[PDB]
């Protein structure tokens, strides 16, 4: 039949996400040209450069992990099968993938008032935000008794009151800080709260 180049990898896609790197996952091309293919080669481009820089060119596996990216810069990935005849068709990825990845918790959580009925919580901003901008926080509660951890405020800045507490009842609290990319481990308060006063 045909006497060609390799067709492009199919089903190129992202697979993982940081700061610093990108996982690439796709799949054979539909047509080798005529000859079997020998390896593939990876490169990558960073969105604001006009030239792709080579990360790969004897990738024998269909996935490859592109490290030593720039925090926060984004990019996008190109895969080529080579055969015999030389480089077959390229597979680019549909849109930029930002390195960068969710934020560290929140500082300290600090116990700023408390009342019969409420509690105020304050926090300082993440040590680092991960290469994608802190979007707001999320103030989870646990209940004296309960097996479970609840959101009782989301909120753009670093403190919160939650109100509508029973008077004499116990109190955990946690905060998460949120970005683009996803969630930070919580942060839980030291200890408990008493609602008095």
């Amino acid at each position: 039949g045909a006497m060609d180049t390799p067709g492009p990898p199919q089903d190129l896609k992202v697979k993982e996400v940081t700061k610093t790197s990108v996982t690439l996952t796709w799949d054979p091309p539909l047509l080798d040209g005529g000859s079997k293919i020998k390896n593939y080669i990876v490169e990558k481009r960073e969105s604001t450069r006009k030239a792709y820089s080579t990360v790969a060119t004897n990738c024998h596996k269909t996935s490859w992990k592109v490290d030593q990216l720039q925090e926060g810069c984004s990019y996008y990935f190109r895969v080529l099968a080579e055969n015999e005849y030389g480089i077959g068709l390229p597979a680019e990825t549909a849109e930029s993938v930002k390195a960068s990845e969710r934020p560290l918790p929140p500082g300290k959580i600090t116990l700023m008032d408390v009342t019969r009925n409420s509690v105020s919580l304050s926090w300082e901003k993440p040590e680092h935000d991960g290469g994608s901008r802190i979007l707001g926080y999320i103030v989870e509660m646990q209940t004296k008794g309960s097996d479970k951890w609840a959101t009782c405020a989301t909120v753009k800045v670093t403190e919160a009151t939650i109100t509508g507490l029973i008077q004499g009842e116990e109190y955990s609290f946690r905060v998460s800080a949120q970005n683009e990319k996803g969630i930070s481990d919580p942060r839980q308060l030291s200890v408990p709260v008493i609602a008095k006063d």
